[PDB]
């Protein structure tokens, strides 16, 4: 049957993972690859070439989401879509995102080798960017596909990066958003344009590995939020300004970072997380008392209300700390505060059937990380396939998924796409 | 007499202060000017031009200390020296250091207009750098003039900046070519090679302004130290690594910064200070748990033993925090731990006499900031002349000393140089 016929070029896929990792601003084994930079442009060209070699019809939208379609026997029907991202945060790994892009192309090649003939077309999406590194905006491509007018407006009017380069200027340097007449609504997909959307991804947790399982059938994605906070004080000379006269913006930031941890732990649930991954001091000189501090805070929970309580407490603490330290709370901005997504029950059923037919052990589980799937779920029924990764490591160069684990994920993706194409 | 004949071009000196401030990597009103950068080179050239216009013999040593001599009637006698620095930490003011360099040149011009005939030569020193910004080393020039073999060795073997540029490469780019035969010992001054060393400097405190006084006669300089600390943890995914499994290097850093403040306050003396002016996270992404943190800590006291107790407590806390957070204390480096210095009693005497002869009010006081004077004191009798500054502000663009305050300092410097030259 179809399932028994599926065969993946596992070393070939690994070779592509390694080749793509060369497009990096960080030295190997780390990867850094940021939206619209030269390394991103090179990586896009590499992927588009692989899509062409796979016989896919390739197109791009106004912000650089890339689509590669295998036309079905009934091409007017909403297609079955799959895909992921290839951007990488600073000093991260080679597998996050990339497995779901290169692996989706491999799933096409696998199905073609088996002589599968899709009824509904299959389409691979390379999302233009999923990581928030450049503009503070996660899932930039999929948020637009899912029809965010607010985001489209912001991208055209106010959005800039840390070097004051605008979104539009960055896009144009990479070959996109050239048309002046587009408010970016051209990117929006109407609800139902895809029959379903699937994303293959490394688990980014140790559960499948610890339990000895091959496949996670993802049932939900946890609710993510992020915040930016700034404090301002008077600054001055570190040697000469006596302690009673200070209002140290760095100490306010230190206290807020510890308050974030405290409020997360106060939830009493191990599913709650919060992190201060960015903490910058100005002027940032050893002998200058910080007059401005800038924090960026990530916080999430599978339970939206429980997460929101953490956010409320963080704002309360920022105000309490500012008053105590006698500094100005000059910025407190919630950058995003998004609900969780639920995978579609029929997609879940088909995925689990596919794993069973392939003799692959599996469990149903939640995603802690967010993904493009979070926003694609607003447009069509969604599911995700998790594969194991070594010790759950992710967002660091120790991240690793074996050729066998990737091949298993590709087989499940191939078979689930096939099932949905004939639905 | 000589005193009554001294006249300063006060607006002209102000104009020079303003012109020099244009050599900056920060937009006005702030100044940033770092050792061996293009802005530093431009400022060196500006000063050397003024020295030549004042008829001084101009020379430079291996690391770029600049000397401008007015030859006396007895040129073989140890000269009377004066000088300061022109480097500026990020986003600082226009007066720190610069007043004692431009003001020293103006003092020469003042004495020449009055027809003064020196016995001992007078020599102006532009120290190559006094701020620790680039290499973490304060008083780089004067520590070398004072004969630090440990520093000379480090500069040629291990010292690099934050961008991994070596001291040698940086010096070379600024026109200080490396002599592989020179271990920098060529820079060392013989003890007693100067009769005395004087530094004119803004107070960097509010005392003279608050008390309505013209001149501070500095009697001692507080004991400065600095520390570099790094913590290392596992890092990883901000969304997926659950709180009990973390070893967050950023939170270790936050706790250490708060411990620094605590230990300073524990001294029970208002003269004790400590600051964390630099706190950097790696990888520094919103969704990546910090795997490395880097702190640079400044701590000082007029009392050396009290200062040292603070340092010991900070090291104890760094170890306690590392154990509790389950991170590695990967670096704990005391970069410098220097004793205080006392001004020479006969230099103090001459300075007070000069202020009195000029009908300027004055008081004895200590310096909280460190200065090149701290290390020149190891080579020759030392003193400092403080002038008032607005609200004591320093290391920020609000720093200000009036044209009159500078001119009065210049007059005291001129007259003190003259008195010492004839002694
Ligand atoms: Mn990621
Ligand atoms: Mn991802
Ligand atoms: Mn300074
Ligand atoms: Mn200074």
């Amino acid at each position: 049957n179809l399932a028994s016929s599926l065969s993946v070029d596992a070393p070939g896929l690994q070779n592509q993972i390694d080749e793509l990792s060369s497009f990096s601003d960080a030295p190997s084994p780390s990867v850094t690859r940021v939206l619209y930079t030269d390394k991103d442009v090179s990586a896009r060209r590499y992927v588009k070439n692989l899509m062409a070699l796979a016989g896919l019809t390739v197109r791009e939208d106004a912000v650089g989401n890339i689509f590669g379609k295998w036309d079905g026997l009934e091409p007017n029907l909403p297609a079955v879509a799959t895909g992921s991202h290839i951007d990488a945060i600073p000093y991260s790994g080679k597998y996050d995102g990339v497995v779901g892009v290169l692996g989706a192309i491999e799933a096409i090649n696998v199905l073609k080798r088996s002589g599968f003939k899709p009824k509904r077309s299959l389409e691979i999406i390379l999302f233009t960017s999923e990581e928030p590194t450049r503009f503070g905006i996660s899932c930039l491509g999929s948020r637009l596909l899912a029809g965010s007018k607010e985001l489209a407006e912001a991208l055209k009017t106010t959005v800039v990066d840390g070097q004051n380069v605008s979104f539009i200027e960055a896009a144009r340097s990479a070959g996109y958003a050239e048309d002046k007449d587009d408010d970016l609504s051209s990117v929006f997909l109407k609800k139902g344009s895809y029959f379903a959307f699937l994303e293959l991804h490394i688990e980014q947790g140790p559960i499948l590995e610890d339990e000895g399982l091959d496949i996670g059938v993802v049932t939900a994605i946890a609710a993510p939020a992020s915040l930016k906070v700034e404090f301002e004080g008077n600054g001055g000379h570190a040697g000469a300004v006596l302690m009673p006269y200070r209002n140290d913006a760095g100490l306010a930031a230190a206290e807020l970072a510890l308050a974030v941890e405290k409020h997360v732990l106060e939830s009493e649930s191990i599913d709650t997380v919060g992190t201060v991954g960015i903490l910058e001091l100005h002027p940032g000189a050893i002998n200058s008392i910080p007059s401005k501090s800038h924090l960026e805070i990530d916080t999430r929970d599978i339970d939206e209300a429980r997460r929101n309580t953490v956010i409320k407490k963080i704002q309360e603490s920022a105000n309490t700390i500012a008053k105590k330290r006698k500094v100005k709370l000059s910025e407190f901005k919630i950058v995003n505060q998004d609900p969780p997504a639920l995978s579609d029950k029929l997609v879940i059923k088909k995925m689990a059937e596919a794993a069973t037919e392939l003799n692959l052990s599996h469990k149903m589980m939640i995603s802690r990380a967010y993904h493009d799937s979070l926003f694609m779920a607003r447009i069509s029924p969604m599911g995700m396939i998790f594969i194991p990764c070594y010790k759950g490591y992710s967002h660091k160069p120790e991240e690793y998924s074996s050729p066998e684990d990737m091949a298993n994920g590709v087989k499940v993706l191939s078979l689930t796409l096939a099932k949905l194409s004939l639905d």
